[PDB]
């Protein structure tokens, strides 16, 4: 159980480098508009 | 007090898949 | 510590909701195009 | 295990404002 947490904190921390990620290419492309 | 945190991890991964979708679509509207 | 593990968990969740309340009113107003 | 667990969170909510900082400026790009 606090492997399956230590499990979800770190794909919960991965999520959001992607989801930062998704959101900076997103920036990239409307500010080359 | 591991399950309830647990438990809340659980939901706030949710959410990220939530976001993850709107990204996924507003993408496709921007045309990428 | 406890209690500010689950004064952090509850500002993630909000922040979570917010951040996806913002793309989606950002999704609203690009289908309106 | 507490203070592995807040410090992971802290980090989390790190990204959070992140994002946060990305959605404020994306908006403006789009005249919102």
């Amino acid at each position: 159980r606090m492997k399956q947490i230590e499990d979800k904190l770190e794909e919960i921390l991965s999520k959001g480098y992607h989801i930062c990620n998704e959101l900076a290419r997103i920036k990239k492309l409307l500010g080359e508009r």
